[PDB]
C-alpha cells in the first residue's frame, strides 16, 4: 500500500511512528512548528522514536518527503491544535499543504483512527478559504458522502448536508464573477463553484443563471455567454422541459467539443425520467449522439439522484451489445461498470451487484468489477457507522446556542 | 518537400484539399470511418474536392497512398472527434495509424495548423496505449520538447512536464518485467521504458535499479544483469561519484560492443561536470578511451540537462584538431556540429553559432552548420510560441486530476 505516519505530541516530547498501512522503510520526515521558520528535517529509521524541540510549541505539522499519496495522523490533541492554526490564521500553513490535511483527516475517517465528527469539524475553517487548492480538495472529501446518501433514503439529512457544503462556501461563491477574467487557476474555481451553487438550489446562483439562460435561449443562442459560466447556465436551462428539448436542439447543430461537452452534462442533469431514458437508448443506438459519448453519459446518468437506476437497469438488460461496441477489457468499459454502482451503499446491492456478474460466465472475472464489489463493501461500512454522526453533527451545527454573552 | 492534405467533415460532406508543404498531383486519399467496413479508395485529382457518405459518419481516417511522409491534417472540428475515439476504443484504429495520429498531430503544431493545448491534449490517450510504434512515436514527438528546455532557464515547467510524461506511461512501465523475456519487440520497449522511467527519479524504477546495481557491482560485476535492463542499471549507478568510477573501471575488461556501448551512455548522464570534462579529455587524445567513441561522446554530452555547455565550449576550443582526426566533410563531423547546438532556442545562442562557424572562413559552409542553423531557428520560433502554453496546459491538467465533477 501506501507509507502511513502517525504523531503524538507530549509538551515538547515529539514521538513519531511508522506504518507502511494498506511494514518499515527509512522515511524522511520533515515538520515545521510555530516558532520556526525553517524547515526541520528529520531521519526516520524505526517503527517508534522521538525528537526533541528547544521549547513547546503551539502547533506541530508534519508532512513526509516522498512523492505520492502519504497520510499523516496527528492523533487526537494534535487535531485539535491544527484546526486552530487553519481559523484563526491558515496563511501560516501553504496553501497546498492545507489540502494535505484535508486529504488526511477525512481518509482517516475512513481507515478508523478519526472520528468523523473531527473532519467535519476541520471542514468548517473553509469558510475563510480562499485558496483553489483547499477548497477542491474539500470539495473532494465532502461530495462522496451525499453521493452516497442520494442511493440510499436519505432526504432530510441529504438536504441539510448540501445546505451545510454550500454555507462554508458561500462567501466565496458569492465573490466569484460571472465571467472569464482573472488566471485560469481561479476560473477552474469558479466555473466549478458556480456550477456547484446552480445544482443545490443556491437561489442567487439559479435567478442568475435562468437569466443569463433566457438571453441566451430568446436569442436563439446567438449571445455570448462566458465559457467558465456556461456550465451552470446550461444546467439549470435543461431541468425545465422546454429548455431540455431547446438545449438538444442546439448541441446537435454545434462544432465545438467544449460546448458539446458541457450541453451534455447539463442533459444528464434533470430529474425527468422519460428525458434520460431517450438519452440512453440513441446513444446506444448511435445516431443522433455518438455511441463514443455513451460513457460519459451513462455514468452522469448513474451519479443522478433520480437516474441512478436508469443506468443500473440499462446495464443488466443491455450487456451482451454493449460488450460488441467496447469490448471488456477496454477503459471504457470498466468506467462504466464503476460509475453505477461504487456508489451503493447497502446489504442489498451487494447481492444484487455481485449475483448479476457472477451470472455472466467468461463475461465476470475483471479487475473493474473487483475493484467496484470493494468500493461498495467500503461504503456499506462506512455508511453503517458514520451515518448517524452527520445526522447529530448537522443538527448541533444550526446552533450557530445563542452564548457567548450570558 | 512532402504533401499534406486538409479534410474537413460536415455531416457527409467531407471537403477535401490537397497542398504540398515546404503542386499539385494524383493524391490517392483512402480513409475508413465508424460506419464504413470497406477501404474507401477517393483519388484527389484537383487542389480542392469533396465526395458524399451515405451515412452520417462519427469519425474519419484519412491516409495517403503513397510511402515517405505525409501529414494528415483533419481540423479543429475533426482533430476532436479522432481524440475521443483513441480514448473510448482506441483499437478501432490500427497500431501504426495511432502512431500516425500522433506524428501528424504534432508536426501540425510546428506548422501552424493547430495549437499545442490540442495536441498535448491528444497525447492523455496514451496512459491506455501498448503498442511500441505509438508509445515511440509519442515518445518521439515529446522529448524533444523539454531538451530545449533542459538548456533554458525553466525547470518548474521542466519537472512539471517530465512527470507528466512519466504519468501517461507509467501504467505501462509497472507491467514491464525486468528480465529478457517476451518478443523482441516487448524487449525493445521493456528496455527503454525502464530506461526512460528510471532517468526521471521514477522511485520504482530507482528501488529497483539500485538493488539491481548493488548486487552487480557487489559481485565485482560476476551476476548477469538481464541485458534489457542493463541499460537502466548502468544509467542510475553513474550518477554517484562511487558508482561511476567503479562502473568505468569495467568499461576496460570488457569484451563485448554490446556491454561496451551500455556503458558508454551511463558514464554520460551523471550530474558530476568534473567527470565529463575528463570523458571529453581522454576520449579526444585516445589513450584510456578511443578517439573514434569521442563522437558518440560529445554528442550525448551535449545531451546532459547540465552538461551541454562543457561539450559545446570543447567543440569551439578543439575545432582544428578535430579537423583532421575525422575530416571536414565526413558525417562524424556533421553528426558532431549538430549534436552540440541544435537544442538551443535563445537569441543568443543562435548568433554565438552563427559567429563561431563565420570565423573559420574557408574552414564554415558544410550541410551540417545550415542544418542546424535552420533548426536552432525552427525552435526559437517554437518555443516563444508554445512555451507559455505548455505551463498553463500542465497547470490545468493538475487540476483535471478535482474528483468533485459529478456535484
Amino acid at each position: 500500500g501506501f507509507p502511513l505516519i502517525t504523531i503524538t505530541v507530549r509538551g515538547r516530547n515529539v514521538h513519531m511512528k511508522q506504518e507502511h498501512y494498506m511494514y518499515l522503510w527509512h522515511v524522511p520526515l520533515t515538520f515545521i512548528t510555530s516558532k520556526s521558520d525553517m524547515v526541520h528535517r528529520f531521519l526516520l529509521k524505526t517503527k517508534t522514536d522521538v525528537l526533541i524541540l528547544p521549547e513547546e510549541v503551539e502547533w506541530i505539522k508534519f508532512n513526509v518527503g516522498m512523492n505520492g499519496y502519504y497520510i499523516v495522523h496527528y492523533e487526537d490533541d494534535g487535531w485539535d491544535s491544527l484546526t486552530g492554526l487553519l481559523k484563526g490564521t491558515h496563511t501560516a500553513v501553504s496553501s497546498n499543504d492545507r489540502a494535505s490535511l484535508i486529504n488526511n483527516a477525512f481518509q482517516l475517517v475512513s481507515i478508523g483512527k478519526l472520528s468523523i465528527e473531527k473532519a467535519l469539524d476541520l471542514s468548517l475553517y473553509l469558510k475563510h478559504e480562499t485558496e483553489i487548492m483547499p477548497v477542491f480538495q474539500g470539495l473532494n472529501e465532502l461530495i462522496p458522502m451525499y453521493k452516497l446518501m442520494e442511493k440510499r433514503d436519505m432526504n432530510e439529512v441529504e438536504t441539510q448536508f448540501k445546505a451545510f457544503l454550500i454555507r462554508l462556501l458561500r462567501d466565496l461563491i458569492d465573490k466569484q464573477t460571472w465571467t472569464d477574467e482573472g488566471s485560469v487557476s481561479e476560473r477552474m474555481l469558479r466555473s466549478q463553484l458556480l456550477l456547484l451553487a446552480c445544482v443545490h438550489n443556491y437561489q442567487p446562483c439559479v435567478q442568475r443563471a435562468e437569466g443569463y439562460f433566457r438571453k441566451w435561449k430568446e436569442s436563439n443562442g446567438n449571445l455570448s455567454l462566458p465559457v467558465d459560466v456556461t456550465l451552470a447556465v446550461f444546467a439549470v436551462g435543461a431541468q425545465s422541459t422546454e429548455g431540455w428539448d431547446f438545449l438538444y436542439s442546439k448541441y446537435q447543430f454545434s462544432l465545438s467539443s467544449t460546448e458539446k461537452s458541457q450541453i451534455e452534462f447539463a442533459l444528464c442533469r434533470t430529474q425527468n425520467k422519460e428525458k434520460l431514458q431517450w438519452l440512453l437508448d440513441e446513444s446506444f443506438k448511435g445516431d443522433k449522439i455518438k455511441t463514443q459519448e455513451f460513457p460519459q453519459i451513462l455514468t452522469l446518468i448513474g451519479r443522478n439522484p433520480v437516474g441512478y437506476p436508469l443506468a443500473w437497469q440499462f446495464l443488466r438488460k443491455n450487456w451482451n451489445k454493449l460488450v460488441q461496441k467496447f469490448e471488456l477489457g477496454s477503459s471504457s468499459i470498466a468506467h462504466m461498470v464503476m460509475g453505477t454502482t461504487n456508489q451503493f451503499s447497502t446489504r442489498t446491492r451487494l447481492e444484487e451487484v455481485k449475483g448479476f456478474f457472477s451470472s455472466l460466465k467468461e463475461n465476470s472475472q475483471l479487475r473493474c468489477v473487483q475493484q467496484t464489489i470493494e468500493t461498495i463493501e467500503e461504503n456499506i461500512g462506512w455508511m453503517d457507522k458514520n451515518f448517524d454522526k452527520i445526522r447529530v453533527w448537522l443538527q448541533s451545527e444550526k446552533l450557530e446556542f445563542k452564548a457567548r454573552k450570558f
